[PDB]
């Protein structure tokens, strides 16, 4: 019994779709979804996606709000679709995936990913609904995501945070690390042993380990010296060189929240959206030094040292492949005389 | 139940809101309505009012498609508002009026008439519709139609022609003439003796008077000498003088119905919306005869020869006020040595 | 080397897409495609689709220019995409399918028909161009349409018109019937024996046939004696029935270009696309008889003459199936005392 | 001599609408507002309101610049329309009411509020503007705001903050508070005793008395001792349960301002509109805990705690009803063994 | 003391801008310009320009409503903007220049063409408007025209028609043909001897010499008998080829006339513009036989004639340069055997 005066509804009442009965006046003006409240107009939702006003609306009233795996993991795992539900990206402000199976009208493939249209898709299944750990069983290509232990099925320990609401958060309410399962072509596939960015912003930054900590309070020379980091280049891929026009390094989300506390700095988003590594435009308001093209990685600055403290040092130029999300991320490793020049994630 | 799918499901399978259940999947995208058809989208509503898109959708699948007094008719009479259904504008492509009662829940002011909002407006009422009759005698304000009489009720009979579903016809098959009521601040007024216009196209004009069949057939000169019309300016007014570069007279739609029939022009109806008088910027294509504001009223000729005969041609300039479709229509009459030099209908 | 700037300059160059190398400065507003010619902006396009303007112009200059089935057809033999072609569908100014397969990098799913997203999907091959007749023999879906034989396929002789540029016509100069193949899950399926829709205008009707030459010069009553057609109720069901409110019959397009001849008449096409059937909101100029849901079929009034007299005429209501355009059309017949009542393409 | 150009002329030149003679170049693109300034296209306004651009930009041009009573307020009170002002409303970015009286060609029903259209309207007279309290007197319905004493009139104080250009405060160098007085069919009403939202921000939250400085100083065992409060559910209402994957209580601006100088969290305010109960989905981001509707009021924490101490803990379930702002709120109160359990804002 | 309100209240009131005083309530929605009109809004204008609606509105209403020279004319002239007017490009639905002097605040680039910012571009002058015929004097480049002599200027008689409101005609009632005069660089430049196109429609085509009175009624052998066209193809350029898939010639107007009583066909203006040579994307209704590019000119069939008969027809490929509408039109001619094959406008 779906319309866009009952998603409207319970838009209003619910803070979301809950599936409940009613409906409210809706205007639609443009890209905007309205409601009358009291004679006047009152702002539901503006449509920042690609899809038609109102078809997004529901999408997005349809959205899940348990706390779910981050887009950037859904896409390094290959996952087309969800399984009756909408994982909303809120970096995109847009569904994360193009259709949906039994979720709004307009966008299904299918009501049920049993649909043999499902069948070459790799369907997203969260065991936390009922059956869909034996859908996921039943399903020739899908992503499982689960709490606990599935039986028979070997699991691979996702990250510490998911998204709950826009949120990236390591959850201590509700649980926030999924155990993860993926299959192709009817086989339950080995998923390679992994890194996980650590989702942090610039802005909230918080250590999460004694090395972190004292990144941001010692000084560089004292942090390279307690690390034994000397000639590992820290000073230009972590702590960026700000002395040319060029902006030197500046590569690990530690190093930019480090020289954000002293001084602000221009990043521009060119392509936003969830990616394991970022790309920005960075200027920096202190010193003018900038680069149009500074790739970006949050990386817990132990996994990163052990990273680069594990590569062989003898050859000028060399493409270092690394596990990172469980998705391969080429970075760019750059020596002279056994030292690191240069470390940083791969542009095109 | 209203909902937007459920409008559009009456519209796909009924041809217009007919209160069936059901829902067909809708997507909006600016101001046009769409509806997926074996996966493509197939356009259902172009929004032409000022209106939200989805609403004026509502509103035109909610039009009333019985014959109904035309726009024009219902504007001279005052009408603010419609009882319980749409008048659709096919002039406009908008609805009739602002507001509606008990149509749609974003237009609504009231859901009955006898709502204290709806006192004050003058609302329309038919007779043909149960319970009406007596919401028109219950109004403080309103217009009433019926197709027969109503006990003490005095009428007013009304144009033959009405409006059904944007087509002007005098009905076969069904009845067109209606008569007419009106309430003032709960007093039945008195309609005035009127003339009716004849609703007729340039391109598809035709006679309804043996005077209209000769106006058309015969030359000017026997036309005038016939009908006894030598010294009342029939020439200029209801012929037109293509001569100048300011186009001469052309104010009867039966002149410039036979004037088409020779040659072509360009009329810009720069205020589109139905009217007693209409006013066109008007170019002949023969000679470049031209006239910004050409009013252009479609009167029975022999409507408009009593008219005209029924004037005194002693003074230069005079108005002359005609009803005409319920309304006072100024006329600027002209005169030189007791003939008429010019009669038009009054600008501004 | 696919640009907006080199589609817009084949355009402006070449009538359509013709892969000439060039580029021509384009501006987009809104829906609108502009280019800028002497230093001021030419309108090239405007969007009348659900994709984005610079996507639906480019399959719009993309689009076959060649005799191609008619998407009434196409529909109806289940065809999901076409292989490497984009055929335009004039009645709803939109690409006939979603996607694509190598003609448009936003539109496409795939570069060859040969891609396993393909498979589902039924897959149009065009047998004039080389290698497609190679492809439907590869592809486990889809319609193949051929000028001549396929050693080993049984063909399906289609209808004798095909579009050309959006005008319908049987060629003389080029060939517009082709033969018609169609696969299953890699099953070659024998297309039913059919009727065809002649896919003729109201307003440039020509008949084919002496039955129909005699349908359009003679009276209701001898035409009904000279082909023996009493008590087949083609007063109502061909001639159509305007004495009462609701319009009595008028299924046949040659009835309704009948009436045309005399009188005129509203047909809303509330769902606007191409259709063996089509559904109009009719409403009679001259009596004011109307139909909110008028189906019509535009069938030779032989073959129409065929079907009826083809039919049981013992029950009173009963549902007849008859394959026209390779679709299975329902028919309502009605009949009393071994007389046709009545018998309509029946609706939802 | 009202026009687009010289109420852009205004705006650029006098900060807003102010009745000076001057016009400016102006161009309307989509819904933004232009003027041309050294041959550049400066932006004006962006209408984010269902009316039209120009329309929009010439209302809030001639938006009210003085301290007015906040939105909610105007609301609570039955106001429909305002005389000869438009309170603007920076919570929608939109007029506060559909129509105008003496402001706007477009939106104005009146010139004056004595005519006989604003007699059944909830006129807002503003004592501060000559003749506006004659006017309050003369009319039928209305709510007049004074700074002092009007002859004969009971006076309501009102709240000590009023909005000036979309900053509420409690005025200092301007006079905020206003004596309150309605009429309802020409009978001045006895305005009911009510207590007053605080109308505080999360990230400038001051407190207003030693109860709420204690508050936010204080632990919460120390406050809840200190207060008295042992029984009330203090930790649960005010200070929020953040332990379950539901966010429990949390329902007082006080709280979630205690809780934002520890942690952050996403208050998402579905329904964007100035109301004395505001609904927001929340997540809290250190824990993961999170409610789709959490109903926040601020009340000054005395004003909360002499609310709850007068309520019967008797019964499990019941609804309490406080004038809060001039409107009856019902609140939720859960009780157990004569201890409160949860008290909110009760949800639809 | 321009303003948008001011520029609607002349086109209600005058059909035009006619420097009236007044202002009329408008409203903006989207591309659109509406008036308010007893309570319900009608439209005055859709924008089809690429300049802001209230903008383009303010051009069209002060469009010149006097017979202007043709866009063609003015474009192969070289005319960059108009010296107080705008000339109103029907074809495009837009204003035929850019920019212009002393008509609208925000596209005005001087107030006078007597500006130095004038002195590089092409002004266009009336010599029916007092000080033109001077200004044209003063101006470093420009075009003028004029009804009679001017001392010392030696004129270039142009063509018979002219466009008045978009209706292009040969001028009985007003003066059409004008005398044309041109400078570039501050030197008077002598217009070239020239051809004119005839401007007629395929609808509206009328002979307008005993030549094209018996090419529309003589069959193809004895047109070319009488007129001893015998060896100049005019079978192929001006009759057409219809056999092949490719339609062969068909290059002046009127050949398409006389094919267009017969049979229809599509023609598709890809570059709706007004130009000397058209191009369009024509299909064959009857046979099927069609030509992306097919380019038409309109010459007099005495004029085509002439042209084709002073011809050498000794070279196999050549190209034929000739001035029509003072533009210098390429055609390529070939022959074989001393006859011609075709004869085409030159493509590119």
């Amino acid at each position: 019994a779906m319309s866009l005066e009952n998603v409207a509804f319970n838009v209003v009442n619910k803070g979301h779709f809950d599936g409940q009965q009613g409906e409210v006046p809706v205007s639609i003006i443009n890209n905007t979804v309205y409601t009358k409240v009291d004679g006047v107009d009152v702002e539901l939702f503006e449509n920042k996606t690609t899809l038609p006003v109102n078809v997004a609306f529901e999408l997005w009233a349809k959205r899940n709000i348990k706390p779910v795996p981050e887009v950037k993991i859904l896409n390094n795992l290959g996952v087309d679709i969800a399984a009756n539900t909408v994982i909303w990206d809120y970096k995109r402000d847009a569904p994360a995936h193009i259709s949906t199976i039994g979720v709004c009208s307009m966008t299904d493939i299918a009501k049920k990913p049993t649909e043999t249209i499902c069948a070459p898709l790799t369907v997203f299944f969260d065991g936390r609904v009922d059956g869909q750990v034996d859908l996921f069983r039943n399903a020739r290509n899908g992503v499982l995501i689960t709490e606990g232990s599935v039986k028979g099925l070997q699991p691979s320990v996702g990250p510490k945070q998911a998204s709950l609401n826009g949120v990236t958060l390591i959850g201590e309410a509700v649980k926030t690390q999924f155990n993860y399962y993926k299959k192709v072509d009817g086989v339950v596939q080995q998923l390679p042993e992994t890194y996980f960015t650590q989702s942090r912003n610039l802005q909230e930054f918080k250590p999460r380990s004694q090395m972190e900590i004292d990144f941001l309070e010692l000084a560089m020379d004292e942090f390279i010296e307690r690390y034994k980091l000397e000639g590992y280049a820290f000073e230009h891929i972590v702590y960026g060189d700000f002395s040319h026009s060029q902006l030197g390094g500046l590569h690990l989300l530690i190093g930019l929240a480090k020289r954000f506390k002293e001084s602000p700095f221009e990043l521009e988003d060119f392509i936003p959206m969830d990616s394991t590594v970022k790309n920005y435009f960075i200027t920096d308001a202190q010193t003018g030094s900038s680069k149009c093209v500074c790739s970006v990685i949050d990386l817990l600055l132990d996994d990163f040292v052990e990273i680069i403290k594990s590569q062989d040092l003898s050859v000028v130029s060399k493409v270092v492949k690394v596990t990172i999300d469980y998705t391969e991320i080429s970075f760019m490793l750059w020596c002279k005389d056994g030292h690191v020049e240069t470390f940083y994630p791969k542009l095109q």
